[PDB]
């Protein structure tokens, strides 16, 4: 089977929170199998380099014309040549690659998690972001939650608020919910080590159970310092932009827990390489998002699903944020975790009716 | 006097815990003189790469060929041959040189301590590891050993729960015995970086004495981040596979204590090198076990015997834990030590009688 | 005084070599004054994260929409935005910063580089790559640009073929050149540093001045390592992608030159905080360039032109390899150097009719 | 789909060299398809910690019994499990992967470097050891096997013999050749590092293109100064145990190239862990081998075809030393390369008559 055409479609979604853009990637091949993939980041160029416009024409300008003709069914060839031919990428790269997975796995009949190796597990643990900015409006979610047995991890994001105020609000959650939920904070770089020295130790004498990426990534001596000093553990994830920086934070001592997005490392089988590197130097585990879709998420999972351990869970819930999706198959989320089918490939189809209707 | 023969036997004993398989070596001698020894290790392969079959298959193989001629009165050229030829098999070495020194010892009628350089001490004091899953059978086991004056230190295994149920297990034990007895952990490599960080912190702030093993040999710097952090000192053991770990961990400052196994060094003499490198460097002692019957057990207090200091005392219980044993000699236990005799070897003979009843 | 309006536009020009892609653009003023800047690179993907594509793309979709309306003559204020807004995209900041730097010089009656500070200079020293792949033809061409003065300082890239090979040819030119020419290598990543040992060892032997970028950024131990022991100068180039990554090799000591490029770094504003940060260190510079037309050579000129010292010169001969420009006036080559004028902004004009033409 | 039975047999072949012994793995699967592997070492105990004898009696008695019933299409949960239940025993689990490794390949129709993700090349470079003793003897060889265009790069193994010796031996053997071939040395960690520090040099100094391993694992300060001071790349090989090895290597800058062995590692899927450890910190390497038959050789074989790039080739001739094979298909060795076919699984069949006939 060789790679006959690809596509990337810019789709933009409705939320719960008010709109997510997704490029959504159907690569056909000439068996007739087709494999869908996505590139999704977080607010244009905000959360990375590289932004939904840009991976299309990225996409449509570079990458496919270099995968038509080639063999569909040798995933390594293609992606090490998409490596010889463009630098970074890692987003544009993921969804191609998750693609390829997926006509690969419908075309053998097995689930992407049997193509990286094998599963040892059916299911994930799946944490959820606290955002309603109010105290009592995020312990009242939080509390419902964990009635309907969806979640019992909670995540808040801070560091926009001067950080008296992030630390009232994050203590407050966790004492009102005491040992009935994990509550975690991720700074995404917004303090500067001056700040994240007293946040750090407050935030850790008060329950919290990790603090996710407190200082820029920039200051590799202040996350080597803080990984020292923390009471909490420091969670690694802007830091990591791709297998390379892993290895490197690995040897650094920067931190002891590293987020795994597919996203910001290449795709699927490159989130292992970033794991089995964190592995081999006793980095605990915990599976990242940059807030996919199904089609992302389920790709995500069945790389995570391959995975000895993952200490800290995994906060693959993107899909509960969107009003509508582009795929006919809603994820199973109870008991609190996200449980993936051993249906081949990714287990996912295109509605192509909704698609139509919320593509650009 | 020469080597004529070396049989090794697997011997499984039944336990009041079911199961405890030993590896029984038999030197004889030319001048009629035999020497006994033992490699004995947990759980098949699970708590190191010699399982009791396997050393079988290699002192028969390779080992024991190597030694049938040599003069039984020279341990040193014996030992130097089996490193020129084998790799490793610190077990199985173990048991070999264990037997030569009671053969050795018996022939110059000296306990094997004094053959080792002289004892500076009679007797050793003895942990107790409380493994009844339960806390309150736990802590009324370790009120009886304490009222019975068998022993009055604790050793705790955990790591196999979820961290918030072992730190509330150990926690609640140290609380209700306080300072009537001396309680540590042994975490045999189960967390890993993120998750002792905490945990360290919990029960060093809980009166717990020490923390063995709490993370993975493969995490050299977690070690020396928590050898620095952890408020309660950290001993290595499982770190340990050689010598020449000893001397690594030691010029890294990865522990403040090393726990002194015969069995992982390989034999008596080999512990004595690894303990010595630990004294240069300033660093503290323990009398380690791999859960021996008596002939490994008192292999290893006459070599415990000659030290200088052992800070942390010893675990050597493990004859407390036989229903029945394959000497005719009990070790004497009384008022918290193992009490060594001053007869020569190693003190013991064979109850051949026994030892054809459980013998494979 | 105010952003009006800017245009990215895509322009496929002629080379001596084949074209080359530039991105010009153009910032429109309020007050009548426009500014022009260049976006260029090399090779689509295959040298940085950002295409011709990918960076109108960016432009048009996320970075001018931030701008529009802000004060022209606030610059810091114009980019600092930029950054709030975008991770990266160092190419398009830079063609963004140079245009507003253009417009603002127009405005004031002040060449770039005065606006920057004051020139101590008013001619580069501008070096040429011997790029004919045949070894007499390299000769000859430097013999004659020698010749007509043009210039005495030629790079030559290497690492796409066999070690001993490359090798060859440059130790070959080197000799015939003798005294006349400083000859220096670019290895652009392709070494890893088993090949880069004994490579540097036998350049650094025969009279090669400086070895740059002989392996990957991935790998800094490896470039300290040969920082220390390289016989010739290392020179960092495309470990430089931000002006933090220039901070961190210098805290390390990974290279003993820095190649200053204002793609890299996000602009001539940019560049100037690499170079403060060389300086503070130690570190020696020299003038780079991703190939720029004269837009974007002006531009670094102008910036370079600041500079306290630049130990080993500069490569701002990429007008030198285009056929047709899209500026009015053509580069002032002479004497071994880049004559720059003392006239408003970067003191170029755009041919609206060759625009027009090789626009796409 | 069901592991039903896993045979362990050690077979004595003859080489051109005295024996050698392999233990082929068996295993045998519900759905009929039988999957072979090969669990080879060098001289009993010498070169590692397990032997054919340890290695069959682990697999019977503890490694074998944990996989049958298990799912034999899931290679990663099977794995996974034997690293929970056994601590190192590499050569035992890269027999057993291999063979289930075969046995998948056979049962999708694909050959087991495509179940790895899929080669990019199809022939691998072959190296010879010299290995006569007398170096008119091995210059002779060398000139043959040129002749034949067999192999154009050799190795020989030094360190048993004063260095001045061996030194002399090797500088002859490389100015004979000239550059007609790559000479390379093993020293097999035979020499201490006040011994190894001239040698380096003046192995460097006459056109040796790499040293392996010169002087012991144990020695990890003395590799790194090697690292920085050998004119000649240093390759690390007994020093690699484990893939977290390779990691601690990787971080301390012990090596600039990795030897990749299969046994050492724990199979093809763990020797592309660590050769992804050692891509991501810009090692070089090399496919390593312990002298396997065909059945290994070509399960290194189709792990190498997957990587990037292998600066230094391999040491794939361990076929031709055998003068009786126990599979129907000999490997193809032709133009200084070993080619491997595109046919299922590892494309490979016993010999059941000569299987039966050196069986012991
Ligand atoms: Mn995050
Ligand atoms: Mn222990
Ligand atoms: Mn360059
Ligand atoms: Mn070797």
């Amino acid at each position: 089977a060789l790679i006959e055409r690809i596509d990337a479609i810019i789709v933009d979604l409705p939320t719960i929170r008010q709109q997510q853009t997704l490029v959504v990637l159907r690569v056909r091949c000439s068996d007739g199998v087709e494999g869908i993939g996505e590139a999704t980041t977080i607010g244009g160029l905000a959360y990375g380099y590289e932004s939904p416009e840009g991976i299309k024409a990225n996409i449509d300008a570079h990458l496919a014309p270099a995968l038509i003709g080639l063999a569909a069914d040798n995933i390594n060839a293609a992606m090490l040549k998409l490596d010889k031919l463009a630098k970074g990428n890692t987003f544009a790269k993921s969804g191609i690659e998750s693609a390829l997975l997926d006509a690969q796995g419908k075309r053998l009949g097995l689930p992407v998690s049997e193509l990286l190796g094998g599963r040892v597990r059916d299911s994930l643990e799946v944490a959820w972001t606290l955002a309603s900015g109010d105290t009592a409006r995020d312990i009242a979610e939080a509390r419902h939650m964990l009635e309907i047995r969806r979640h019992r991890v909670f995540k808040l994001k801070i560091g926009a608020n001067p950080v008296e105020q992030d630390l009232k609000h994050v203590v407050t959650i966790k004492r009102e919910l005491g040992d009935s939920a994990s509550v975690r904070v991720d700074v995404n770089q917004y303090w500067d080590e001056s700040q994240a020295i007293r946040a750090c130790q407050v935030l850790g004498d008060n329950g919290i159970d990790l603090i996710e990426q407190p200082i820029s990534r920039i200051n590799r001596g202040g996350q080597v310092r803080l990984n020292q000093r923390t009471p909490a553990p420091i969670m690694a994830d802007e830091s990591i932009e791709s297998v390379e920086d892993a290895f490197s934070l690995a040897a650094d001592g920067a931190a002891s827990i590293f987020a795994l997005k597919i996203a910001k490392n290449g795709g699927p089988r490159a989130v292992l390489r970033t794991a089995q590197i964190a592995e081999a130097a006793g980095i605990g585990l915990y599976g990242g998002t940059m807030l996919e879709g199904s089609i992302g998420t389920l790709a995500s999972a069945h790389a995570f699903l391959t995975l000895r351990q993952l200490t800290w869970g995994t906060e693959l819930f993107g899909p509960l944020l969107l009003t509508e999706e582009i795929v006919n198959e809603p994820p199973q989320y109870r008991d609190f975790q996200l449980h993936i089918p051993r249906t081949p490939g990714l287990g996912l189809t295109l509605d192509e009716q909704r698609l139509a209707r919320f593509a650009r």
